[PDB]
């Protein structure tokens, strides 16, 4: 039934646009809508990476590894999976283990690669891989593990027990004023709900 | 550490508005970022996405989605479902009347998050992720009749929990559709909490 009409830019920065979308509904008619793109996107299967970094040791319980930054558009400090955009030619796999690398200092392995997934499809076009990766913390690779952060990037690392992530979560929101992200969030329930 | 200098109005639409956001990074070096945020926020968050998990006895626990054409995504997607807030609504009334309308379903809230980021390195978007049981012996959830408001039009999809995460993999690979991030992260950790 619904498709795309036009896409008519709005305004154009160097990183994000906003475009009237113009399209068919499911009776014949045509809408618009107010959306957003990210201007980087090349070839890439999706603009992004977020790496489920599941930090494994022999009597440890597993941990999953997450950063904490400040950013600009929240106006504060956000708790969330390590993540970037991919590099043109880059594959999600090898973007989701420089950016866990660049983030935490983790080298990991690959465990599996989501199809790319939508960020907010009410509002924008962004999709990212979801890479799950472990992280062998037995191999001194990962012993005292160095984040390597490019230009004006600053990450504080979060490691916290899988068994307990959601409570652990609530806590660490109950003691500083931060937001942890939905994808964060909704991991962490089910992995309650389960 | 760091913090909002100042936000200056790139373009402004009905529903979405584009900024340039002067923050001050940890080094002391002023530093600028492109932001998106929603015009339509009072609220506690923009809006509300619900995890319905449908229960029948005799019949496996399902999670209620919905699929919707995404103008910005140019695509069909597959979502939980969710809105935004009206002014003066709980998160929790927002949730119900939400799931009500989408999926015909008349829930009962079994929790509900702090408010949560949707992409913080784009938006300032936030939600509330309110899980709710469907008692689906009930005769008000019998033939459920879902009410879309002007302009919606929605599909329901019941898959498995138990399966959810190769059920979702199932209609990407069948039926050309981008699973929402928060859906995926949830259905990936129902495998991993094994
Ligand atoms: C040299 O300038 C920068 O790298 C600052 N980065 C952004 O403004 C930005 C906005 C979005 C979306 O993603 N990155
Ligand atoms: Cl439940
Ligand atoms: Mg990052
Ligand atoms: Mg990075
Ligand atoms: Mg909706
Ligand atoms: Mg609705």
């Amino acid at each position: 039934k619904q498709y795309i009409i036009s896409e008519e830019l709005i305004s154009e920065g160097k990183w994000v646009k906003l475009e009237k979308t113009t399209y068919m509904d499911p009776t014949g008619k045509t809408r618009t809508w107010e959306s957003v793109k990210r201007t980087t996107r090349k070839e890439q299967t999706a603009d992004g990476v977020a790496v489920i970094p599941v930090l494994q040791r022999t009597l440890h319980y597993e941990c999953i590894v997450l950063v904490k930054q400040f950013r600009p558009p929240m106006g504060g400090y956000c708790i969330e999976f390590p993540a970037g955009l991919i590099d043109d030619g880059e594959t999600p796999e090898a973007a989701a283990l420089r950016e866990l690398e660049e983030e935490t200092g983790y080298k990991g392995d690959i465990a599996e690669c989501s199809p790319a997934v939508c960020m907010d499809p009410g509002l924008s076009n962004c999709t990212i891989h979801i890479v799950t990766v472990t992280i062998n913390g037995d191999d001194a690779e990962n012993a005292r593990p160095k984040p390597k952060p490019g230009d004006g990037e600053f990450v504080e690392v979060i490691s916290l027990p899988k068994n307990d992530l959601l409570q652990r979560l609530d806590a660490l929101v109950a003691e500083e004023h931060l937001t942890v992200d939905a994808r964060v969030y909704s991991y962490a329930l089910a992995l309650k709900h389960a």
